[PDB]
């Protein structure tokens, strides 16, 4: 079998992804913001605090014939931007794109911390990390793509995120209308749960490639792109004016600027982030100082090569015995 869901920026920014998923009988369809680093399907329920509900679209599993309490069941997960979310579990049916997957734990949320409440558009979290970091207990549960990949026509879900534009999740093939030229695929570390791999070095603008290699995890769910401080130091050092700023929270930059592209290594393969997508707009509504795509992972313990690298990409996330991460421009 085989799915194919588009994805949607939540805003002009594109600060997020969010695509239909269909949980229940008859169906519910909520907007789910797939996420490639963690591992827990949750949404916004009829069990959801009502003070922390502010316009999402709701998963009622009393109302679903299918649906089934799994009992005992509870989880709780923390983000790495700091929100949070917790609740009970459920056993449902539950579709992307065509491709099904009957007993799929689906968890309900009762908290939800305030980020989630503010942000209308995203009705819940689908995880496809590695079902070892999945949060629910006592009894770890399984994710969509782990419950989906024996029934799959080939193990591998693909990402094919839009620049201010729409774009495309498929499960089961890869869809070589989809990109130009080859898919350099690399090796990946379980170890940590993500779908972590070795970048072989980046290039700013038309300087020349820098060989290195830089650690890192292919995090659907994150906005920006976080490295190490040397190389965006190095980046945000040929935009006049940029300036890593405290207050904010990261590098800032003029808006009158152009920005040039970054370069990074896969294998002996380079994807190249145009410019403009490294642009993430005023600081506040009005301000001429703009936030820039590209921060420092100092601090956040990993790297990061969240929707700004990938969206620059056609992405294969393959989950054959031995897992491999493939990168095609596009």
């Amino acid at each position: 079998s085989t799915g194919s869901a588009t994805t949607t920026p939540i805003d002009s920014l594109d600060d997020a992804y969010i695509t239909p998923v269909q949980i229940g009988t008859p169906a519910q369809t909520l907007n789910l913001d797939f996420d490639t680093g963690s591992s827990d399907l949750w949404v916004f329920s009829s069990e959801t605090t009502a003070s922390e509900v502010d316009g999402q679209t709701i998963y009622t599993p009393s109302k679903s014939t299918t649906a089934k309490l799994l009992s005992g069941a509870t989880w709780s997960i923390s983000y790495g931007d700091g929100s949070s979310s917790s609740g009970d579990v459920y056993t449902d049916t539950v579709s992307v794109g065509g491709l099904t997957v009957t007993g799929q734990a689906v968890e309900s949320a009762k908290k939800v911390s305030s980020s989630f409440t503010e942000d209308s558009t995203i009705d819940g979290l689908l995880g496809l990390a590695f079902s070892t970091l999945n949060t629910v207990s006592p009894t770890q549960q399984k994710t969509f793509f782990d419950n989906a990949k024996a029934s799959l026509d080939s193990p591998v879900f693909t990402a094919d995120l839009g620049y201010h534009a729409p774009g495309t999740y498929n499960f089961g093939f890869i869809d070589t209308t989809a990109y130009t030229g080859s898919i350099t695929y690399t090796a990946v570390s379980t170890k940590q749960g993500f779908w972590e791999w070795t970048s072989t070095g980046y290039a700013v603008g038309s300087g020349t490639f820098k060989s290195t290699s830089i650690d890192g995890i292919a995090d659907t769910g994150t906005t920006l792109l976080y490295l190490p401080a040397t190389v965006v130091s190095a980046y945000w050092a040929q935009v006049s004016g940029a300036k890593s700023s405290s207050s904010v929270g990261g590098y800032v930059f003029p808006c009158s600027a152009t920005l040039p592209s970054f370069t990074f290594g896969v294998g002996s393969a380079r994807i190249v982030i145009p410019g403009d997508y490294i642009d993430f707009g005023p600081i506040s509504t009005g301000s001429s100082s703009c936030f820039g795509g590209i921060q420092s992972s100092a601090g956040i313990g990993i790297n990061i090569f969240g929707d700004v690298a990938l969206k620059a990409a056609f992405v294969v996330f393959n989950g054959a015995t031995t897992p491999t991460l493939g990168f095609a421009s596009k």
